[PDB]
């Protein structure tokens, strides 16, 4: 349903980029570059979005994952964004994400990130 | 590093089920079965994970989703995992999650909840 | 510091309205009218700021709840938010929220919403 | 309701102590010492219950915040815990957390960690 919608780059209120794609079976691949943290270039990115939404002009519930290793760096940390899709003029990822670190079990209290991104295909 | 270690079934407190394999590319691909909530039977689940963590004891920083569509059920909503593989003979997984149930931008400040999980390959 | 700052009326992209007295020991005393949910009227609200900021420009940590339980209604819920101060010309409070509404411990898993909420001086 | 089983010294996972008083008005008032962080003595912490439960065998809802200033240190950051209070022969609060340090608006995004606390009468 939302499968082309999601399909596409979109940008965050950091300047960070994610290009998506949404099989029509659920599944979302692609890649993100984080505009700012210990990131560079391209993370591979792997998601899932609801493919078959409330039609009562609910949004898509959709979240994706960014290990933040890649061929030039390792962060030892991991985001999950968990959102809704909204379609029409301005389409819209409203998401909050949570982002770990690998620690020891002694600072594993102070281990996790907490925040939010909207997402638009304007930069 | 953590591929063999991550790879296989576990269990969190709310009797839940996941079965995982890592890939040696940071990949995670498996299923998720809710013990509760809105869900029967399995649900795809993708994520990554840190594949060359810290060498200093520190726990593999990892994050998963998972749309609540199958063929059974559409929960309209998806759940992301953010935590660490903390390996040893207790060998665990620590999350945070987020989930997102797909709304009306007015019902959105209501559209996510929040929970943490523990899994064990123990139930 | 920023006493005088957080001291009046801030509003919510929400349309919610919070009047706080920052006390010079750290004290936040005020009453919060949400916009939405199970909610009418005012509630008491308590929290703590920094009254001592860091002098490099950073912003102030201060957090605050509300019990939903007043003369009309109760929610059987409370919210914490956690935020900062900026000031200057468009001063704001950028906040997270946890929301958590008593439940048995099977339904606890459910039991807690997570937001954020932006609040200026202009409504 | 739950006052006088709110009331009292609680303990947390990390080892940390929370010495509460519930007030009839569904007020919290009481100290804090953080087992870790940059934290050191007591610290004040005001919050909010509902002193009118369910009374179907749910929990109490409530929060409660801290900003870490007090004479031997200031963190520049404040903590909320939104949670419930369960009764019975093993009472407990279970909390999520949401702790925000101060930060330049550039490095907001990283402003913020999360966590979940579980309190009990025994250390």
């Amino acid at each position: 349903r939302d499968e082309a919608g999601i399909t596409g780059t979109w940008y965050n209120q950091l300047g960070s980029t994610f290009i998506v794609t949404a099989g029509a079976d659920g599944a979302l691949t692609g890649t993100y570059e984080s505009a700012v943290g210990n990131a560079e270039s391209r993370y591979v990115l792997t998601g899932r979005y609801d493919s078959a939404p409330a039609t009562d002009g609910s949004g898509t519930a959709l979240g994706w994952t960014v290990a933040w290793k890649n061929n030039y760096r390792n962060a030892h940390s991991a985001t999950t964004w968990s959102g809704q899709y909204v379609g029409g003029a301005e389409a819209r990822i409203n998401t909050q994400w949570l982002l770990t670190i690998g620690t020891t079990e002694a600072n594993a209290w102070r281990s996790t990130l907490v925040g939010h991104d909207t997402f638009t295909k304007v930069k």
